[PDB]
Parts: C-alpha cells; sequence; structure tokens
C-alpha cells in the first residue's frame, strides 16, 4: 500500500467556508472506506471521503473529503483513517502508523493564517555588526578604548587583517558599524539578500552587546541611534526586512537597573532600596546572584509586574519601542527565548514568551518574532507563542549529523540518510504547513562553529549544505561570510572580520549562493510548496518541493558516485525537467548522481 | 546492545539536593562514555555519567550521572546519550533512538512533587447517581414527574427492573439518590473502593444533568444537598475521597443565567439587557446559537471577564465553592474539558482550564483536577493545565483495539501485542512518572458502550482487562455495576440500573475486582511502580511493575495457549516468584500462559 498528501495544492483547496483535502492511494488491497479524521475546537471528527472517479495518475485513487471552516480555531489538524472490513490504518506526515497518531504530530493547516505571510519570501542575511564592514567615514571616536570593567581590563582595537585570538574575546573590537552594512547594502543585495538580522546594536560595553546597558539607545561605536536610523532607512527603501536582536531574559550588569559597577546612584546591585531590587534575585544577606556562570549577565524577574510593563507590557515597552515610528523595525530575534521567566529559571517562560510576541503583533500587526533554540522548540510554537525558531533541532544539527559526523556537543555522529530524514521529518510533523515555511534555518551562526570547519576532511559536501538550505521548507538564514568562504571554530573564532578582498574570498561559493537565492526567488514551491522526501538511503537524499501543478526535486549525495532508482512517484509526473544547478542526470525515473553533489530540477 | 532504566528506586535516588540516575546496559560493543542529557530551565546539559565498579546483575554494567535539584524547575527531564569513538545512541522511555528524542517524551521526574499525591494509592469507583442505588427512605416528592421542556415531553418514572430503552433517553428516572449510595458504601468498601467520581448532582432536568440549571444547589430529585453533605460526611468517615463532576464548558438552557423557558426574568435568551448577555454567543439578529447540535446546552463564553469570576476567578467562584466548608470536596472532574473557552469554540482553552486547576488548588491545595479526553490530552498534561486526565487514549481505546477489535469510533480494529504497547508506551512517554501514576484509567464510561458487551464473543477477554486496570500505571476506576458484569452498548443504554439482586450477578467477576484491589493495596510496585514491557508479541503482552527491591510480573494472553520464554532480564533477577491471581506459570525464565489469561507475581 501506498499514500501521498502534502498541505498544499493540489492537495488542498480553499472554496466558500470550505478545506477541500484530497488523498492518493495505491495498491492492491486498497481500504473500501477512507475517513478523515480532522479537530474541530480540539474534538476529533470523523469526517467521510469519497472516492473521485478520475484517478490523478497512473494507478491512483484519489479520496476527497473536506473541513468546514466557519467553526473550530485557525490551525486545522487532520489525518487519514483508512478502513478495511476487519482493521484500520492511519496515514501521517510520518508515513503510515498502526495506531493513532499524536494530534500534535498530525497535518495541519492555519486557515486563515495571520501570521506574518512576508517571511517565506525572504533569504536572510546576519550580521555580527563589530565584524562586517567598517563605514567609510567613520570617526576614531568609535575607535576609542575603555576600560571593560565586566572583563576587568581595556578593550582592544585590532585591524582588519589582524588574525582573531582567543584573548579577550569579549571585549577585541575590529570597528563594523551600521552604516557600514548600509554601504555595504549593493553587495547583500545581489547575493539575492531581502532581510537583515542583526546581533545586538544597543548600548554595551562588550563587543557582542548581549551584555545590554541601555535598551533605549544605540552604541556609538556601532555609529549610535542615527546610524541605525539610516540603516532603517535604506533597507526600507530597498524593500528589505530588519530584525533586532531582543535580549530580554537577562540585562548587563552595567545597565543602571543593577550598575554593579556604580556608575550612577540607583542601581539594584548594591541598593536596597533600588526601583529595579525587585528585578533581579539576591541572596538572602542582599547580595545579587550570578546567572549560570556570568556575573555580567544577570538574570530578569518576570514575577515583578513593573518589569513585565517596563520589558512587554506598557505601549512604552522596549519590546514596542522599536516597533514603532521612528524605528519601524520588522520584528525581534528573541535571545535566550526558552530560559527567561520568573525567580531565576525558565518558570511560566510560555506566559512571557507569548507575552512578548503579543506586544510586537499589538504595535506591528505583521511583526515577526522568532527564537533562538538549540533545543526542541516544539512546545513554544505548538502553543503559538513564537512565529518561528532558528531551526537548530529541525534542520541544523541533521546536517552537521549527516554531512559533517557531529551535533550539538561536537560529539562523534554517524547517520545516514535514512536517519537523517527521519528526523527532520519528524521534526517538520509538529508543525503546520505555515509554521514549516517559517522556520528560521541557518548552518551556522555566532553561537557555533563555522559550518565549512565542522566538515573537516569533507569541506566539499559545502556545496550541498547551501542548496539544501536553499530549499528545504523555511525562510534561509547566510551567517556572514559564510558565502565567501570564513572558516572557523566556536566562539570567539566563529566571528571573523568580514573579507572584503575577493583574493581571500571563495568566488565560486559566492555564486553558489547567488543562484540559489535567485532560484528560490523565481520558483514559487521554494517559497510556498509542500515537501516529500521520496528516497533516503546511505549517502542519498531525494525529495521534491511541490506546489500546484509545479515541482522542484532536489537530490543530494553526500558519497561516491552512484545510481538511484526513482520508482514512479505520482509526485513526479510532469510533462518533463529542467536541471537547474548541479551535475545530476534524471532519466527515465534513474538519478545518475555524481560523487559529492546536489542537483536541483524545476518541472516543465 | 540493551538498556535498562526506570524513572524510580532503585533507578533514581534523592539524596542532598542530588538526583541520582543509574543506567543499565548489557551487550558485546558497550559505549565507553554515556552522558546523562538533561534539561534545566529548558537548556540542555551534558551531565557526565561514571561506571561503577559493581555489576547490579550478571553481565551488566552500570551508569551514574546527577542532577543538581537546587536550580532548575520541578519536571526534571533527562534521557542517556551512549558515546563511542565514531557514533551515538539514545536510551529514551520508547528504547533506543538514532536522533535525539523530543523534549516532551524523554524520561520524567517531578522533584518536588506538587501534584496530588494521594491520587495513587486509590481505587475509584464511577456512579451514576440515578441508576446507582435508592435509599431506603426517598419521599415520593423525589419520585414526582415534571415537564422537561428540552426533551418537548414530562419525564418517565421507571421501576428497577424495567427494561432501559432508547426512548426519552435523557429524562428517564429510576431514582438512585446520594442516601443510597451512603447506604451502599460497605458494599464499595468490601469492593476495594476509597474514592467515588460522581457524574453531576446539581440541579438540572435531565436525568444526566449535564444541563446545570444551578451551579450552587444539588438537585432535589438526587436528595439535596442535605444528602450531599452526608455523603460527604459518610465518605470521610469512611478515609474516602469524593470527586464532584464539573460542568464548565456549558450550563442547560434552563438555568438562570440563559432561561429559554422563560422561567424568570433577566435571562440572556430572551433578554438583550440580561446581565449575562455576554457569556452566551447570538446571532448579529440577537438569537442565541446552538452548541453543536444542542439547544439544551448552551455553550458559556469565558470572553467575558464576570464569566472568568463566577466559575473560577473569585473567591465565591463555583470551582472553590464545592471545595471549601462545607462541602470539602476533594477535586473536579472536568467535563469537556478540552472544548472549554471562547467566543464559541476552544479558543485560549489551555489559560482558562490552567486558571480553573489554579483557582481549586488555593481552596485547596491537595485538591484532584483531571479532565475528560477522548482525544489527545498530552498538550494539556505537558503543560499542566490539569493534574490527570480520564486515559481514553492512553490506556481505555489500546484494550478496546487489542481485546474487542474496535476502537473510540466503534470501527474495526485488528491490532497485535507490538502495536497496542508501543501505543500505550508512546502515550506514557510524554508524562512524568507522577503524571503517568495518576492517568485517570477505565475500561467504559457513561458515554460510551460497556466493555463487556463491545467484547461480543470474546467476552472470556474481560478478567484480563480488570487485571491490567488494576496493574497498568495510573489510578483505576471501576464504573459503577462493571464489576458484577452489567453491559449494554452505548448511551443511553450503557446506564442500566444496578442488578442488586445477586441472582443478577457475576459473582465471580465481582471477586476478581475485589483481589486485584486487595493486591494494588497490598504491594507498593502496583501503586508507585515504574513500568517495563518486557515481552509484546501477538497474543502476549508481559511487563513489571518496579519498585525499589519489589518486583510485580504481569502476563496477559488474550489467545490460545502457549508458551513464551522471557530471556533473562536484569528487572527479574529475584529470589523467586509467588503467584497471586491466573493460572499462569513461571519456571526457568518459561511462562507457560493458558488460553485468554491474566496472571499476576509478587517477588518474594
Ligand atoms: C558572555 C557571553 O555573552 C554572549 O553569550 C550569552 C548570550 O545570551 C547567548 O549567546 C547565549 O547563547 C546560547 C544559548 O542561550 C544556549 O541555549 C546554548 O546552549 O549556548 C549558547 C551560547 O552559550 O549564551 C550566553 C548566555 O548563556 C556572547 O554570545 C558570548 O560570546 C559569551 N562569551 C564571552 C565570554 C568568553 C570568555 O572565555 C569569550 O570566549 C567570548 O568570546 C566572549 O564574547
Ligand atoms: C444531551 C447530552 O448531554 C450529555 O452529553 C454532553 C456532555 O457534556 C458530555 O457527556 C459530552 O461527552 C463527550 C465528549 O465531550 C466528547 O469528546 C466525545 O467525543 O463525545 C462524548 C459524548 O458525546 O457530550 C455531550 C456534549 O457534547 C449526556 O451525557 C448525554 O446523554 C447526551 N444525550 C441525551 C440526548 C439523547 C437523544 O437521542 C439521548 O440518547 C441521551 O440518552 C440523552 O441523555
Amino acid at each position: 500500500l501506498k499514500a501521498w498528501h502534502l498541505p498544499v495544492a493540489p492537495f488542498i483547496k480553499e472554496q466558500q467556508e470550505r478545506l477541500m483535502i484530497t488523498l492518493w492511494l495505491s495498491g492492491d488491497d486498497l481500504p473500501p472506506r477512507v475517513t478523515l479524521r480532522a479537530e474541530e475546537d480540539n474534538e476529533e471528527l470523523s469526517l467521510p471521503m469519497h472516492r473521485l472517479r478520475q484517478a490523478p495518475h497512473p494507478g491512483v485513487v484519489a479520496w476527497r473529503g473536506e473541513i468546514n471552516l466557519v467553526n473550530g480555531q485557525p490551525r486545522r489538524r487532520y489525518s487519514f483513517k483508512l478502513l478495511w472490513a476487519d482493521r484500520q490504518l492511519w496515514f501521517t506526515p510520518q508515513e503510515f502508523n498502526r495506531f493513532p497518531p499524536a494530534r500534535l504530530e498530525q497535518f495541519a493547516v492555519d486557515l486563515p493564517d495571520s501570521g506574518p505571510q512576508w517571511v517565506a519570501d525572504q533569504v536572510f542575511y546576519q550580521i555580527f555588526p563589530d565584524r562586517f564592514a567598517r563605514s567609510q567615514s567613520r570617526e576614531a571616536e568609535q575607535d576609542a578604548t575603555y576600560y571593560h570593567h565586566a572583563a576587568g581590563h581595556d578593550i582592544v582595537r585590532k585591524a582588519w587583517d589582524e588574525p582573531l585570538t582567543a584573548e579577550a574575546g569579549g571585549s577585541t573590537f575590529y570597528g563594523g558599524d551600521l552604516d557600514g552594512i548600509s554601504e555595504k547594502l549593493p553587495y547583500l543585495k545581489q547575493l539575492g539578500v531581502t532581510a537583515l538580522y542583526l546581533n545586538p546594536v544597543f548600548v554595551a560595553p562588550s563587543v557582542h552587546k548581549y551584555d545590554t546597558e541601555d535598551y533605549r539607545r544605540v552604541d556609538p561605536q556601532f555609529g549610535g541611534d542615527a546610524a541605525l536610523l539610516r540603516l532603517r532607512h535604506n533597507t526600507q527603501k530597498e524593500g528589505m526586512r530588519l530584525i533586532l536582536d531582543g535580549v530580554f531574559n537577562h540585562s548587563g550588569d552595567s545597565h543602571a537597573w543593577f550598575d554593579r559597577h556604580q556608575r550612577g546612584s540607583g542601581g539594584a546591585c548594591h541598593n536596597a532600596d533600588s526601583p529595579w531590587r525587585d528585578w533581579y534575585n539576591f541572596s538572602p544577606e542582599g547580595v545579587a546572584h550570578d546567572w549560570l556562570g556570568y556575573a555580567s549577565l544577570p538574570k530578569l524577574d518576570y514575577r515583578s509586574s513593573t518589569l513585565i510593563d517596563e520589558i512587554y507590557g506598557g505601549e512604552d515597552s522596549v519590546v514596542r519601542h522599536w516597533l514603532k515610528a521612528p524605528w519601524s523595525m520588522d520584528g525581534w530575534r528573541l535571545d535566550v527565548v526558552h530560559m527567561l521567566g520568573e525567580g531565576g529559571g525558565a518558570r511560566n517562560n510560555l506566559r512571557h514568551i507569548a507575552g512578548i510576541t503579543q506586544a510586537a503583533k499589538l504595535e506591528r500587526p505583521d511583526a515577526f518574532v522568532f527564537g533562538e533554540h538549540f533545543g526542541d522548540a516544539r512546545q513554544w510554537l505548538q502553543a503559538d507563542v513564537e512565529d518561528s525558531a532558528m531551526n537548530y533541532r529541525g534542520f541544523t544539527f541533521p546536517l552537521w549529523g549527516f554531512l559533517a559526523n557531529t551535533d550539538i556537543s561536537y560529539d562523534p555522529q554517524k547517520i545516514d540518510a535514512q536517519t537523517c530524514m527521519a528526523w527532520m521529518d519528524n521534526y517538520r510533523a509538529g508543525l503546520s504547513h505555515q509554521q514549516q515555511l517559517r522556520m528560521f534555518n541557518q548552518l551556522d551562526s555566532h553561537a557555533t562553529a563555522r559550518f565549512k570547519s565542522l566538515l573537516g576532511k569533507d569541506v566539499a559536501r559545502l556545496p550541498l549544505a547551501v542548496v539544501w538550505l536553499f530549499s528545504w521548507p523555511g525562510v534561509p538564514c547566510i551567517y556572514y561570510g559564510d558565502e565567501v568562504g570564513v572558516d572557523g571554530n566556536n566562539d570567539p573564532f566563529c566571528r571573523k572580520p568580514f573579507p572584503w578582498d575577493p583574493a581571500l574570498q571563495d568566488g565560486d561559493l559566492l555564486d553558489l549562493y547567488k543562484r540559489m537565492s535567485k532560484l528560490r526567488k523565481a520558483h514559487q514551491a521554494l517559497r510556498y510548496g509542500g515537501c516529500q522526501v521520496i528516497y533516503a538511503e546511505d549517502n542519498v537524499v531525494v525529495f521534491v518541493r511541490v506546489y500546484k501543478q509545479q515541482r522542484v526535486l532536489v537530490a543530494i549525495n553526500r558519497g561516491e558516485a552512484c545510481e538511484v532508482v526513482i520508482e514512479d512517484s505520482p509526485l513526479l509526473d510532469v510533462n518533463g525537467w529542467q536541471l537547474k544547478e548541479g551535475a545530476g542526470a534524471l532519466h527515465d525515473g534513474v538519478l545518475t548522481l555524481p560523487a559529492i553533489s546536489a542537483s536541483v530540477w524545476f518541472s516543465r
């Protein structure tokens, strides 16, 4: 028995107040009855399906039923209950199940969809501002050294060509700034970038600036408020989106609310009468607690109602401040989204993350709010407390395992294509189709080793991850310099200054990024399409994006040259295929795949 | 490779502010390193494990690590990361995983546990009051007929021996009352019952009374307030718990807040100025909406702040009213728990169910709050918005499939022991050990066909479900009359009057219930123990409850006589076994199991 269904046209279609659901079956012992098991206000419904007279494809039988859209919540969950005289079988995002699937692992479609629909149309680029580009006209005022109290020494200035070292990793400045990003927008635009995610830019003593000192003012070293306001103008003018790093789990210990180094008068660290005393945790004798290992990053206590108001509760809150005029940013990347909470830990985390996302959409209804999840984000996404997550668990780490033999802990990993796709497909199963389309996918970040370094001897697999990055469901994010071949180990060495000298750039890898963003811009199924893994064994993964009549076929081979027979899939029943990238060859259901390759085909 | 771990002593042990975690491995290619992958404030931690010098059992290697209890939230989630030089493997509640388990499918232990710890010590009995027992001294005033407006005719009185029929299914009264329950407490106590769950008892015109007319007054037909207050006294006196049906998704249309039949003056159905107009949904022209198919059961709209206060928000709320003096009930069974919400559907359902549970524990900290979930309750339980659920998905329906060949929809079901246990074990995987211990397990209810009827030709399998009911993790609930062999199809025919004539009672089945409640009372592992399925194939399931040094082995065979070899399991390495129930025989790792049997062994 075989079955096909994707939560997307041609398999679903909205018409009047109805959502039409089609299932495809094929086999010798087809079920005489199929029931669409859908959910309406969390109640399980048995919706009858009827057999369509016309075969959608040779030897395939189509069933159709419908979900009433006038009732129920927007997230339409369903699966298929295949019924014979004596038995049943479930068809799910994870193929066949012999017992009922988990409610939160069904197919799901958001109708109506209230999420940020612009996200799926984007190509993202992550910039660590100190290390991206120095503006042509920066004051040496922005080059001045000061004493970094939390570190115990003066900050260090380095020149763009000086080697990055482990010493003073948080206090070494190469001087990149926001005007530098503005001036490099034409580079970013010819890369295909339509959206920027910036690491923190607010006033802070370290170079990374997660040690926030002032949530209301841009750090002068980056050019201050005027330079970010210009970056807002320039990106708007170029139709680009701009997301800022939201660091709300914790402040820096130089913030005026805490003020450990007593720059001012009212800080909570050394004053029991401080207005912000209840925004931080203290020992019974009144000594401020460290957060994890960090004196520099005291944790904010969302037990306090006034803290709740300051961050997201009130109209004057930090979360809404940067979303209205004049800043009008497009949303927030939430740092440490999973640990924010009350009493020094993640207590009531889900309530506060929801409160933040809600406050964002009050100020700006199409605001994009997504959180950094090294871990399993499914509970957050399944309760809709945020729009998306940095998809380390659903995308990054499966590719670390399959291509680079490592994982989140940099432990040995040995997983073949079957395991890799069961992993990636199991993660998506917890997400609606509209959620899958906006998952924030990347290969590395400011908080990981460079993916190119993680490949080691297998660095020739890097072009595979690039193609995969642009073709797996979700919005892709390029970590700055990845595209020109920047490498390095984990923090601090993953934050090398961008090599603007072309002699220091992998020009071929950069072109591959350019072509892939063009393909994604060009073809709807790479932005809106369902996704069916078709073959996943040993070294070879083959999947197809599916949107209406269009198909995009992707074949990734991490190992030696081989041939892979694709059994006649009704998803691949098209007029013909046009190869768009890679040197693979499809002919008569046989994929001839060269060693260590990734190929993309468009249906013609 | 083989592994064992249960979230219970001997595998875990609290000592100082530390939780010690032990894993057992056995095989030819053991991992030289194992990492305890635990969670602290949602952050994934790699806690090293070390090899113990002493083998817990022959050919078994023990690893140990520890979770720091001073930090993190009470729910300690973890799994095991087996590490070799070139690869890794995960050990989980669901055996080995090749890619990381879901965060909410790890092992989990609640330390500290704030749940109702008395629940695991109970045997529950569900009573539909009209059909249980008429008190020796009931007024014929309680026998009077009235007109049931929602039905269109007078209620009907029947005698205890009159056959139950489909006519007037909601308006036919056999006259059982609360004093009748009181007078039958000695029967219930010699059955082993320690706790009662009553279907609704508040003033309502139907016989089932989910059409609530007055949340503050007991229906006179059941004996009114004094009869329930006596039932409170009598159960307290006998050390028994008392749970009431909480019907808060919807009221009856005869309630004064709605008042469709205009008994009074201010109802919301026919008065736009009504104080409760915003507690119900109306068409733009102001006509009250039906809920699902029901005019009689208008849905309550938790959008309204004053409704929130009336039900659970205020100190005078319905939820807290019955939990303080003089009522001092032990908690609430929440009817339609999954659909309660705002605007006519389940919008913000999770917030309101949590609000209800919170209000219960304000009034009464060890209150038990659990909801009727025909569906998958995992999201509710995983967010802790309730203590437990009627475990239809985790217990009832797997036993319907494996023993009775049917399911929630009364569709044909054909599932063997492998599928049945993968199903039951997958559900539990989403639940902490303390949550598993308080899942509300039963074989049928007032809302299903009688399980004995569902077995059909295979009714001889009924004793298997009984033994299973008392030995699978969770608190068992007997649906009244099940124990004496009452049968019948779905509602109305599942609510037959209890046969108090012994000539109409299955005396053997009643004794089996008596013995099983005694075993459960006697042996700690049947109330607190972990649970490891040991064998699950074809007709045979074998599992063991595990608590400290004690073991309870259960072997269920739904089919022909057979022998089952139990490979040497270190969980079964004991001095010897004492057979307590059933005619199975264990000798030298070989189970001789007669046709259609269930057997229980205690370790000696
Ligand atoms: C002092 C450090 O500040 C930053 O790191 C913070 C920040 O809030 C965030 O990046 C957080 O990131 C991750 C997730 O929260 C975890 O889920 C994941 O498992 O681990 C991630 C990173 O650990 O981590 C920090 C809060 O826990 C900044 O990004 C870092 O560079 C930090 N390091 C300082 C200090 C050292 C001293 O040796 C230097 O190596 C480094 O270069 C400095 O910048
Ligand atoms: C009118 C009916 O009132 C009661 O049923 C309600 C009640 O709130 C609750 O039992 C609810 O139960 C279930 C769950 O909510 C669902 O998840 C599950 O899938 O379906 C369950 C039962 O349908 O169902 C009702 C709210 O939807 C009372 O228990 C019933 O007896 C009801 N029936 C009346 C009416 C008919 C007319 O033919 C008679 O057959 C019956 O004997 C009457 O009592």
